[PDB]
């Protein structure tokens, strides 16, 4: 139940728990997730992999596969990650919608002010007032879609969450355990499967693990990527470094399963490393935006005062407020991309 | 004419048939007042056996003497009021009827669904698969579902009653008009709808009558006090003119009347100068207060309309996904890929969502009736 300790936000944990209760039947869960995603269009490569692989097998093969433990772990991961994803989408939409509405208000005072005092300028204000109103209906629809996804993943009773103001706080990720054992990744279903294949080619998993799976810490003394993890991918090259050493012979179908293994292993470590760097990188971006935002807030406060003393036109206050709105949106995109990356991470670690 | 208001407002043909029939059977205004009172009475039957417009109208009437009542019912605004009362009430009762037919249809579908899941949980049990409290649960929800079937059946009868009363002895009550889930939106109103339409409200007709009793220049009073804007935008939404009549997040009213021409002559002089002024002042303050309120009502109705539209649109989307998910679950069941109970659970989701959609649609219809009322009997010129 890694989900419980991985997602900080308590609402998304409520949602996940609820979805876990209602999704006893594995095949049904597969349906719900499929419809929650299909309702959008025609990353989530974990999803693409899973559905494609499932759709390329006979019905009899599917029912067998969903009995294996790796499939039940995969589906659990699919369910949890999709609920969390649906929620972030919902929260993203409430917030972009909320900013577009304040934006619409601002632009409408900006219109009325201009006319009171060019017609070229006046009609540009009619241009954005509309594309802002069309934007509003766009976000209204994304909201409906996220809501659709959430009802589906859970159950009938339409008690959805409202706009969580939980910002300036859940703007940042879970602190990862310092010294997290790379052996967490043996619980990835892709790696679990690779080892079943190893057992099929008559191999000793112990020696297979010893020879090919590096035992390291994934995180540093902080919660950042460990120096060990970085040292597995040649700088500038960005390519896997590890040389497997065969002490104990691996075997008691064959040299396919070993290369499958080395390929899954190297990629799992790569997914974790990308996730760690991106997460760290998004931290920095968000934090800078946040400091910028505060500088905009006082600028608007100060512009508000000046206007009261006749020192600037009202349009200056409106422009100061547009800047504030522009940054709040950027924050929101960045944060959202953080949450999507967190889900990548959770999935990469395998539950 | 003047049937033009409801004929061009209510988009549903069946309801337009019923309205037309009730008008024919109610040629006498006082009797229609009776039939409406009594049609409303026997909904309130649910508590004597164990709309702001109608309250205002009926309240107004009992507060007067019988001589006053007969005088009022001979005025132009009263005939207008009785027209709208009769139209709005026939519409309401029909929607009630269709609501009940619909809630009933779902409740019976639900009952069959719970019976099939009872028959499964029992076969399960005697093959050592279920809890005995599971059987208990199944039996409870069936019993309470039989209760609802009886309750909806009660409400259907209350609405049929109300309809027969408004329609008369020879009126045919409609059967269940089965609903298309993709045609649940409202009548698109004319664009640029003139505020002048509001002068046909009974309350405003009365205000102007009082104005003329105190010898106002009506033209002058209208120019001074009645905003001459458009009510609707390029579509079917509250226009910006309408919106700007109310202070943003106060609800407070922004129109400042400016009197260019005096509304009242300097009196016939010494004919109770300070008393005629009083009556003059009263009719003015009253006109102005009826106007703000007429505009507010329409604004609120247009907003409620927009909102319900969004909510319905969202339910229709949830439903389409539930429908696809059910078909897929049924096919999977046919391949042994899922339990029969999973299909029944999926069907129950479809049912709940259908009920929510019916509630929403009904609130949409009550709001149309409200709009039609607020406008003063349609949006026809």
């Amino acid at each position: 139940a890694g989900w419980r300790t991985f997602f900080v936000d308590n609402q998304v944990k409520t949602l996940i728990s609820e979805a876990l209760v209602n999704n006893r039947d594995l095949r049904m869960a597969t349906l719900k997730v499929q419809e929650a995603r299909a309702q959008y269009r025609l990353n989530a490569s974990f999803d693409l992999d899973f559905f494609g692989r499932l759709k390329n097998m006979s019905e009899a093969e599917r029912q067998n596969y969903l009995a294996t433990e790796e499939a039940q772990r995969a589906v659990h991961i699919l369910l949890v990650s999709n609920v969390a994803q649906s929620y972030f989408n919902q929260q993203l939409a409430y917030a972009q919608l909320q900013i577009a509405e304040e934006t619409l208000r601002n632009y409408q005072q900006s219109y009325a002010f201009v006319e009171k005092q060019n017609v070229l300028a006046l009609e540009q204000a009619r241009g954005v007032i509309e594309s802002t109103r069309s934007d509003i209906a766009k976000r209204q629809g994304e909201l409906a879609q996220a809501n659709n996804a959430l009802q589906l993943l859970l159950g009938s009773y339409g008690k959805l969450p409202q706009a969580q103001t939980v910002n300036s706080d859940s703007l940042q990720s879970v602190k990862l355990p310092a010294g997290l054992s790379s052996q967490i990744l043996l619980q990835r279903p892709d790696i679990m499967e690779a080892e079943h294949a190893l057992m099929a080619a008559n191999a000793n998993i112990g020696a297979a693990r010893a020879a090919f799976f590096p035992s390291i810490s994934l995180t540093s003394g902080i919660s950042t990527a460990s120096s060990d993890l970085s040292s597995l991918f040649n700088a500038s090259s960005g390519m896997w470094n590890f040389i497997p050493k065969i002490e104990i012979p691996i075997f008691n179908r064959q040299q396919q399963s070993v290369v499958n293994y080395e390929q899954k292993i190297q990629n799992a470590f790569k997914e974790v490393a990308d996730a760690l760097a991106l997460r760290q990188s998004l931290n920095d971006q968000i934090s800078a935006q946040q400091r910028y935002l505060a500088s905009l807030q006082i600028t608007l406060q100060r512009a508000r005062a000046l206007y009261q003393h006749g020192a600037v036109s009202y349009l200056e206050v409106l422009d100061a407020e547009r800047s504030l709105f522009a940054t709040r949106q950027t924050l929101l995109d960045l944060n959202y991309a953080r949450q999507v990356n967190e889900i990548s991470l959770y999935t990469a670690l395998g539950g």
